[PDB]
């Protein structure tokens, strides 16, 4: 069926649903084994119950965005990388919205994506930025490919890859989480890829977080890798090293290959340098502009 309704930002959009007797479920059976979207009804059981509406015009901004952006992320992965869902084999894409009460996170749990509402102050509903939905679904792709451990450098690569892909889906700017962060302040963001230190993440390896919080700083140290990606895609001069940019289209293909074909669950930043250089070489040639740019980008952020 064709359902319609507003996302978290108030924008009307359509999406596929299923008619069940007298009403409609937020379930699209036309993409792999499905895209299906649930409410946890402000408690913490997941998946919860499948969202329903009587007339197929939806009034649940969180669910409309979680569903629509899962479907858009499905299509982006098949169009851009030839991958069929998270496992490459059409794994059903399940999302739960209204997890808990004023809950300020979102997460991938090894099976589905889950989205809090936010407290209304720091965050609004998390499904409202396509680059957050991207970020969550990409943790799933990671699990099925490199299977990067969730601690120290490995866990930071895990997060940077989710930021790279989430951001690349929307391509609005170099920000992560900007649609859902601090509703009362325009222009800010949860993270910046172009300028990570703006949001207290390091952008150079000499400033690596070495404490034990946050699984050894997996959401902090990802800023190094995000900076490397940005320098490869955009170009720039940083710590004296000039990187000639190669554009997002080329950079994301190199990253996608590096993180899904070359990295393993124990990879550290140094292995990521090598995977990125290797993918650059596969795709463009050992001595190409792109393979040189892949090297400089890691030089510039101090990952040797
Ligand atoms: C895309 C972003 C909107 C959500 C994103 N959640 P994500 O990284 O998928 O998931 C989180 O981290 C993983 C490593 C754990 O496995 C998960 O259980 C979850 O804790 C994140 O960057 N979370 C950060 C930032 C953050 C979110 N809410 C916050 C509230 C306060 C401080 C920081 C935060 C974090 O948990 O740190
Ligand atoms: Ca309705
Ligand atoms: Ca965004
Ligand atoms: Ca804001
Ligand atoms: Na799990
Ligand atoms: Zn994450």
């Amino acid at each position: 069926a064709t359902g319609t309704g507003k996302g978290v930002l108030g924008d009307t959009k359509s999406f596929t649903t299923t008619a069940s007797g007298s009403s409609y479920q937020l379930k699209d059976t036309t993409r792999g084994n499905g895209v299906v979207t649930y409410t946890a009804s402000n408690r913490q059981s997941i998946p919860g119950t499948i969202l329903t509406d009587a007339d197929n015009v939806w009034n649940d901004p969180a669910g409309v965005d979680a569903h629509t952006y899962a479907a858009k992320t499905y299509d982006y992965y098949k169009a851009k990388f030839g991958r069929n869902s998270i496992d490459g084999r059409g794994l059903q894409l399940r999302s739960t919205v209204h997890y808990g009460s004023r809950y300020n996170n979102a997460f991938w749990n090894g099976s589905q994506m889950t989205y809090g509402d936010g407290d209304g102050s720091t965050f609004i509903a998390f499904s409202g930025d396509p680059d957050v939905v991207g970020h969550e679904l990409t943790h799933g792709v990671t699990e099925y490919t490199s299977n990067l451990e969730y601690y120290g450098e490995s866990g930071a690569l895990n997060e940077a890859f989710s930021d790279v892909i989430g951001n690349d889906i929307q391509r609005k700017n170099w920000l992560v989480g900007d649609d859902i962060y601090t509703p009362n302040i325009a222009g800010d963001a949860l993270r910046s890829m172009s300028n990570p230190t703006l949001y207290d993440q390091p952008d150079h390896y000499s400033n690596l977080y070495t404490g034990s919080s946050d699984n050894g700083g997996v959401h902090t140290n990802s800023g190094i890798i995000n900076k490397a990606y940005y320098l490869l895609a955009q170009g720039g001069t940083f710590h004296g090293v000039t990187v000639n940019g190669i554009g997002r289209d080329a950079a994301v293909q190199i990253y996608y290959s590096a993180f899904t074909n070359y990295l393993t669950s124990s990879s550290d930043f140094s292995n990521a340098r090598a995977a990125v250089i290797q993918a650059a070489k596969d795709q463009y040639g050992a001595n190409s502009a792109e393979a040189t740019a892949a090297a400089k980008s890691f030089d510039a952020v101090g990952v040797n």
